[PDB]
Protein backbone atom coordinates (compact mmCIF):
# COMPACT_ATOMS: atom_id res chain seq x y z
CA UNK A 1 0.00 0.00 0.00
CA UNK A 2 1.09 3.57 -0.63
CA UNK A 3 1.23 6.29 2.01
CA UNK A 4 -0.91 9.41 2.16
CA UNK A 5 0.81 12.25 0.30
CA UNK A 6 2.00 10.04 -2.55
CA UNK A 7 1.88 12.16 -5.71
CA UNK A 8 0.32 10.66 -8.83
CA UNK A 9 0.45 12.37 -12.21
CA UNK A 10 -2.49 12.07 -14.62
CA UNK A 11 -0.92 12.42 -18.11
CA UNK A 12 -4.28 13.01 -19.75
CA UNK A 13 -5.00 16.12 -17.69
CA UNK A 14 -1.63 17.33 -16.46
CA UNK A 15 -2.88 17.28 -12.86
CA UNK A 16 -0.86 15.77 -10.00
CA UNK A 17 -3.02 14.17 -7.30
CA UNK A 18 -2.43 13.09 -3.71
CA UNK A 19 -3.47 9.43 -3.48
CA UNK A 20 -5.68 9.97 -0.40
CA UNK A 21 -7.70 12.53 -2.36
CA UNK A 22 -8.10 10.17 -5.31
CA UNK A 23 -9.45 7.42 -3.06
CA UNK A 24 -11.61 9.60 -0.80
CA UNK A 25 -13.34 11.06 -3.83
CA UNK A 26 -13.23 7.92 -5.96
CA UNK A 27 -11.77 10.05 -8.76
CA UNK A 28 -11.58 8.22 -12.14
CA UNK A 29 -8.21 9.74 -13.06
CA UNK A 30 -5.68 8.29 -15.47
CA UNK A 31 -2.13 7.46 -14.40
CA UNK A 32 1.24 6.88 -16.05
CA UNK A 33 1.41 3.07 -16.24
CA UNK A 34 4.35 0.92 -17.30
CA UNK A 35 3.93 -1.94 -19.75
CA UNK A 36 5.98 -5.15 -19.68
CA UNK A 37 8.50 -3.69 -22.14
CA UNK A 38 9.06 -0.50 -20.15
CA UNK A 39 7.00 1.81 -22.37
CA UNK A 40 4.54 4.13 -20.62
CA UNK A 41 0.79 4.31 -21.25
CA UNK A 42 -2.11 6.27 -19.79
CA UNK A 43 -4.50 3.94 -17.99
CA UNK A 44 -7.60 4.67 -15.90
CA UNK A 45 -8.05 3.91 -12.21
CA UNK A 46 -10.90 1.40 -11.89
CA UNK A 47 -10.79 0.55 -8.17
CA UNK A 48 -10.09 2.61 -5.05
CA UNK A 49 -8.95 1.21 -1.72
CA UNK A 50 -8.64 2.88 1.67
CA UNK A 51 -6.25 0.41 3.29
CA UNK A 52 -6.24 2.07 6.70
CA UNK A 53 -3.34 3.09 8.91
CA UNK A 54 -0.26 0.88 8.50
CA UNK A 55 3.51 0.97 8.96
CA UNK A 56 5.42 2.35 5.99
CA UNK A 57 9.10 2.72 5.17
CA UNK A 58 10.75 5.36 3.00
CA UNK A 59 13.01 5.01 -0.01
CA UNK A 60 14.97 8.20 -0.70
CA UNK A 61 15.91 8.05 -4.37
CA UNK A 62 18.84 9.78 -6.05
CA UNK A 63 17.24 12.88 -7.50
CA UNK A 64 15.14 13.89 -4.51
CA UNK A 65 12.10 11.60 -4.48
CA UNK A 66 11.10 9.78 -1.27
CA UNK A 67 8.72 6.88 -1.80
CA UNK A 68 6.70 5.93 1.28
CA UNK A 69 5.05 2.51 1.13
CA UNK A 70 4.42 -0.58 3.22
CA UNK A 71 7.40 -2.99 3.37
CA UNK A 72 5.51 -5.49 1.20
CA UNK A 73 4.63 -3.01 -1.53
CA UNK A 74 6.28 -4.01 -4.80
CA UNK A 75 8.59 -1.61 -6.60
CA UNK A 76 10.02 -2.00 -10.10
CA UNK A 77 13.78 -2.41 -9.83
CA UNK A 78 16.82 -3.31 -11.89
CA UNK A 79 16.11 -6.92 -10.88
CA UNK A 80 12.36 -6.92 -11.47
CA UNK A 81 9.62 -6.64 -8.87
CA UNK A 82 10.94 -6.52 -5.30
CA UNK A 83 9.32 -5.68 -1.97
CA UNK A 84 10.13 -2.16 -0.74
CA UNK A 85 11.25 -3.67 2.55
CA UNK A 86 13.83 -5.84 0.75
CA UNK A 87 15.57 -2.87 -0.87
CA UNK A 88 18.60 -1.10 0.58
CA UNK A 89 21.03 1.71 -0.25
CA UNK A 90 22.62 1.05 -3.62
CA UNK A 91 19.74 -0.85 -5.20
CA UNK A 92 18.20 0.89 -8.19
CA UNK A 93 14.52 1.53 -8.81
CA UNK A 94 12.81 2.39 -12.08
CA UNK A 95 11.85 6.03 -12.69
CA UNK A 96 10.40 7.63 -15.79
CA UNK A 97 12.83 9.77 -17.76
CA UNK A 98 11.98 13.48 -17.97
CA UNK A 99 8.92 14.01 -20.16
CA UNK A 100 10.47 17.04 -21.86
CA UNK A 101 13.24 14.81 -23.19
CA UNK A 102 16.03 16.75 -21.49
CA UNK A 103 13.92 4.52 -23.70
CA UNK A 104 11.33 5.79 -21.24
CA UNK A 105 12.65 4.53 -17.92
CA UNK A 106 15.88 5.06 -16.03
CA UNK A 107 17.20 3.33 -12.94
CA UNK A 108 18.09 5.42 -9.93
CA UNK A 109 20.05 4.38 -6.87
CA UNK A 110 18.36 4.36 -3.48
CA UNK A 111 20.10 7.06 -1.43
CA UNK A 112 18.83 5.73 1.88
CA UNK A 113 16.13 3.65 3.53
CA UNK A 114 14.07 5.54 6.11
CA UNK A 115 12.79 3.96 9.39
CA UNK A 116 9.25 2.64 9.78
CA UNK A 117 6.52 5.23 10.30
CA UNK A 118 2.77 5.04 10.91
CA UNK A 119 0.64 6.51 8.12
CA UNK A 120 -2.70 6.28 6.36
CA UNK A 121 -2.30 4.01 3.32
CA UNK A 122 -4.12 3.40 0.07
CA UNK A 123 -4.15 1.37 -3.12
CA UNK A 124 -5.55 1.82 -6.61
CA UNK A 125 -6.32 -0.61 -9.41
CA UNK A 126 -5.02 0.60 -12.77
CA UNK A 127 -6.73 -1.00 -15.75
CA UNK A 128 -4.80 -3.63 -17.71
CA UNK A 129 -1.21 -2.83 -16.72
CA UNK A 130 -1.49 -2.94 -12.92
CA UNK A 131 1.33 -0.41 -12.45
CA UNK A 132 1.68 3.33 -11.96
CA UNK A 133 4.24 6.04 -11.33
CA UNK A 134 4.02 7.23 -7.74
CA UNK A 135 6.38 9.83 -6.24
CA UNK A 136 8.38 9.51 -9.44
CA UNK A 137 8.90 5.76 -9.05
CA UNK A 138 7.34 2.90 -10.98
CA UNK A 139 5.39 0.92 -8.38
CA UNK A 140 3.13 -2.10 -8.38
CA UNK A 141 -0.70 -1.80 -8.30
CA UNK B 1 -1.36 -12.85 0.38
CA UNK B 2 -2.19 -16.52 -0.10
CA UNK B 3 -1.99 -19.14 2.65
CA UNK B 4 0.35 -22.10 2.76
CA UNK B 5 -1.34 -24.97 0.96
CA UNK B 6 -2.86 -22.84 -1.80
CA UNK B 7 -2.92 -24.96 -4.97
CA UNK B 8 -1.67 -23.30 -8.16
CA UNK B 9 -2.40 -24.94 -11.52
CA UNK B 10 0.32 -24.85 -14.21
CA UNK B 11 -1.63 -25.11 -17.51
CA UNK B 12 1.50 -25.99 -19.47
CA UNK B 13 2.54 -29.09 -17.53
CA UNK B 14 -0.86 -29.83 -16.04
CA UNK B 15 0.77 -30.01 -12.61
CA UNK B 16 -0.76 -28.53 -9.46
CA UNK B 17 1.65 -26.90 -6.99
CA UNK B 18 1.46 -25.80 -3.37
CA UNK B 19 2.39 -22.12 -3.28
CA UNK B 20 4.94 -22.56 -0.48
CA UNK B 21 6.88 -25.06 -2.59
CA UNK B 22 6.84 -22.67 -5.52
CA UNK B 23 8.22 -19.87 -3.35
CA UNK B 24 10.73 -21.97 -1.37
CA UNK B 25 12.19 -23.29 -4.61
CA UNK B 26 11.65 -20.14 -6.69
CA UNK B 27 10.07 -22.38 -9.32
CA UNK B 28 9.39 -20.60 -12.66
CA UNK B 29 6.12 -22.46 -13.17
CA UNK B 30 3.45 -21.21 -15.55
CA UNK B 31 0.01 -20.22 -14.30
CA UNK B 32 -3.39 -19.54 -15.82
CA UNK B 33 -3.50 -15.75 -16.09
CA UNK B 34 -6.45 -13.57 -17.08
CA UNK B 35 -6.01 -10.70 -19.53
CA UNK B 36 -7.98 -7.43 -19.52
CA UNK B 37 -10.65 -8.83 -21.84
CA UNK B 38 -11.15 -11.96 -19.76
CA UNK B 39 -9.19 -14.28 -22.04
CA UNK B 40 -6.80 -16.71 -20.37
CA UNK B 41 -3.11 -17.24 -21.12
CA UNK B 42 -0.18 -19.24 -19.81
CA UNK B 43 2.26 -16.86 -18.13
CA UNK B 44 5.45 -17.57 -16.13
CA UNK B 45 6.06 -16.71 -12.48
CA UNK B 46 8.95 -14.22 -12.31
CA UNK B 47 9.05 -13.26 -8.61
CA UNK B 48 8.50 -15.16 -5.35
CA UNK B 49 7.53 -13.76 -1.95
CA UNK B 50 7.45 -15.35 1.51
CA UNK B 51 5.08 -12.98 3.31
CA UNK B 52 5.30 -14.47 6.80
CA UNK B 53 2.43 -15.41 9.10
CA UNK B 54 -0.76 -13.40 8.70
CA UNK B 55 -4.49 -13.68 9.35
CA UNK B 56 -6.31 -15.44 6.52
CA UNK B 57 -9.97 -16.17 5.87
CA UNK B 58 -11.41 -19.00 3.81
CA UNK B 59 -13.74 -19.20 0.84
CA UNK B 60 -15.05 -22.62 -0.15
CA UNK B 61 -15.97 -22.41 -3.82
CA UNK B 62 -18.66 -24.44 -5.59
CA UNK B 63 -16.86 -27.64 -6.59
CA UNK B 64 -15.02 -27.91 -3.30
CA UNK B 65 -11.81 -25.87 -3.55
CA UNK B 66 -11.05 -23.61 -0.59
CA UNK B 67 -9.16 -20.38 -1.08
CA UNK B 68 -7.36 -19.24 2.08
CA UNK B 69 -6.17 -15.66 1.70
CA UNK B 70 -5.66 -12.47 3.68
CA UNK B 71 -8.89 -10.44 3.81
CA UNK B 72 -7.25 -7.74 1.67
CA UNK B 73 -6.27 -10.08 -1.16
CA UNK B 74 -8.04 -9.11 -4.39
CA UNK B 75 -10.27 -11.67 -6.11
CA UNK B 76 -11.67 -11.31 -9.62
CA UNK B 77 -15.46 -11.02 -9.88
CA UNK B 78 -17.86 -10.00 -12.65
CA UNK B 79 -17.79 -6.57 -11.01
CA UNK B 80 -14.02 -6.25 -10.98
CA UNK B 81 -11.54 -6.70 -8.15
CA UNK B 82 -12.91 -7.23 -4.65
CA UNK B 83 -11.15 -7.85 -1.34
CA UNK B 84 -11.54 -11.48 -0.27
CA UNK B 85 -12.74 -10.34 3.15
CA UNK B 86 -15.73 -8.59 1.59
CA UNK B 87 -17.04 -11.63 -0.28
CA UNK B 88 -20.03 -13.53 1.06
CA UNK B 89 -21.82 -16.81 0.48
CA UNK B 90 -23.51 -16.70 -2.91
CA UNK B 91 -21.17 -14.16 -4.47
CA UNK B 92 -19.66 -15.28 -7.77
CA UNK B 93 -15.94 -15.39 -8.48
CA UNK B 94 -14.00 -16.02 -11.69
CA UNK B 95 -13.25 -19.73 -12.13
CA UNK B 96 -11.66 -20.75 -15.46
CA UNK B 97 -12.92 -24.04 -16.91
CA UNK B 98 -12.13 -26.06 -20.03
CA UNK B 99 -14.93 -27.19 -22.36
CA UNK B 100 -16.63 -30.26 -20.86
CA UNK B 101 -19.48 -30.82 -23.30
CA UNK B 102 -22.23 -30.46 -20.69
CA UNK B 103 -4.02 -18.28 -25.66
CA UNK B 104 -5.38 -21.08 -23.45
CA UNK B 105 -8.47 -23.17 -24.16
CA UNK B 106 -9.79 -22.44 -20.66
CA UNK B 107 -12.79 -20.10 -20.67
CA UNK B 108 -13.49 -17.55 -17.95
CA UNK B 109 -16.56 -18.82 -16.09
CA UNK B 110 -18.06 -17.88 -12.74
CA UNK B 111 -18.74 -19.98 -9.66
CA UNK B 112 -20.44 -19.16 -6.38
CA UNK B 113 -18.92 -19.11 -2.91
CA UNK B 114 -20.47 -21.95 -0.90
CA UNK B 115 -19.05 -20.99 2.49
CA UNK B 116 -17.00 -18.34 4.30
CA UNK B 117 -14.60 -19.73 6.92
CA UNK B 118 -13.37 -17.96 10.11
CA UNK B 119 -10.00 -16.21 10.25
CA UNK B 120 -6.93 -18.21 11.27
CA UNK B 121 -3.16 -17.75 11.41
CA UNK B 122 -1.11 -19.17 8.54
CA UNK B 123 2.15 -18.64 6.70
CA UNK B 124 1.39 -16.67 3.56
CA UNK B 125 2.96 -16.15 0.15
CA UNK B 126 2.69 -14.20 -3.09
CA UNK B 127 3.80 -14.63 -6.72
CA UNK B 128 4.48 -12.24 -9.59
CA UNK B 129 3.18 -13.36 -12.98
CA UNK B 130 4.76 -11.83 -16.06
CA UNK B 131 2.71 -9.21 -17.93
CA UNK B 132 -0.84 -10.01 -16.80
CA UNK B 133 -0.43 -9.76 -13.02
CA UNK B 134 -3.09 -12.38 -12.29
CA UNK B 135 -3.20 -16.13 -11.64
CA UNK B 136 -5.51 -18.98 -10.78
CA UNK B 137 -5.23 -20.19 -7.18
CA UNK B 138 -7.57 -22.92 -5.92
CA UNK B 139 -9.25 -22.59 -9.31
CA UNK B 140 -10.16 -18.92 -8.75
CA UNK B 141 -8.64 -15.94 -10.60
CA UNK B 142 -6.85 -13.85 -7.97
CA UNK B 143 -4.81 -10.66 -8.10
CA UNK B 144 -1.00 -10.78 -8.37
ZN1 LIG C 1 -3.74 -4.61 -9.81
ZN1 LIG D 1 1.88 -8.07 -10.18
Amino acid sequence: CLAEGTRIFDPVTGTTHRIEDVVDGRKPIHVVAAAKDGTLHARPVVSWFDQGTRDVIGLRIAGGAILWATPDHKVLTEYGWRAAGELRKGDRVAQPRRFDGFEELRYSVIREVLPTRRARTFDLEVEELHTLVAEGVVVHN
